[PDB]
């Protein structure tokens, strides 16, 4: 039993809701909050642009340490870092940005991280301003994440769509 409400199940393991991820990993601070991120951890829009001004810009200050260290990730790749107010940690995962050209097939990839943490709360990779089809996003997660997953989806319209297409 965990603290995640409103959720509708999709499968054993995936769970979905539209909501605002800020405000969801506000209320629960889950262990694990992802963050849709890329290789530069250059938080700037999206779910990681508004992560990170949920943090304060704490989470821009600490990526840019990590990049400074270790240099850029992967697409398809992730680090641990904190989760700072949010959660315990943040799992920022690099999936392909379609506007960029990247391979939609590193989307599986992206999803693998997911596997390394028994329950997570999560955006959809590569969907949103990454430029992917969230319909397609939702159908790799479920087929690559064995974890326990809440998905938040921030779209109200996107999210009917999602549930009444599922398959
Ligand atoms: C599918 C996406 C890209 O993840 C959705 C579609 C709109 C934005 N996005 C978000 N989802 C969850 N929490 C969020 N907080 C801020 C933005 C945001």
């Amino acid at each position: 039993v965990n603290s995640f409400s409103g959720y509708l199940k999709l499968t054993d393991n995936v769970y979905i809701k539209n909501a605002d991820i800020v405000e969801e990993a506000k209320k629960v601070k889950p262990t694990v909050v992802v963050n849709a991120a890329n290789v530069y951890l250059k938080h700037g829009g999206g779910v990681a642009g508004a992560l990170n001004k949920a943090t304060n810009n704490a989470m821009q200050v600490e990526s840019d340490d990590y990049i400074a260290t270790n240099g850029p990730l992967k697409v398809g790749g992730s680090c641990v870092l904190s989760g700072h107010n949010l959660a315990k940690h943040c799992l920022h995962v690099v999936g392909p940005n379609v506007n960029k050209g990247e391979d939609i097939q590193l989307l599986k990839s992206a999803y693998e991280n997911f596997n390394q943490h028994e329950v997570l709360l999560a955006p959809l990779l590569s969907a949103g301003i990454f430029g992917a089809d969230p319909i397609h996003s939702l159908r790799v997660c479920v087929d690559t994440v064995r974890t326990n997953v809440y998905l938040a989806v921030f779209d109200k319209n996107l999210y009917d769509k999602l549930v009444s297409s599922f398959l």
